[PDB]
């Protein structure tokens, strides 16, 4: 969930270590796009959703 112009938070459960990286989007959506594009690009797509128990977004596979 993003309010308005603010920025959000996405970590990557890659393969063995988990980091952190951070986005700014408008909604939730907005955010879950940003942060996807990045993520697809790369090649982690799996389990591509966010977090509501500390407001952060994560990719799983």
């Amino acid at each position: 969930l993003t309010p308005a112009v603010t920025t959000y938070k996405l970590v990557i459960n890659g393969k063995t270590l988990k980091g952190e990286t951070t986005t700014k989007a408008v909604d939730a959506e907005t955010a879950e796009k940003a942060f996807k594009q990045y993520a697809n690009d790369n090649g982690v797509d799996g389990v591509w959703t966010y977090d509501d128990a500390t407001k952060t977004f994560t990719v799983t596979e």
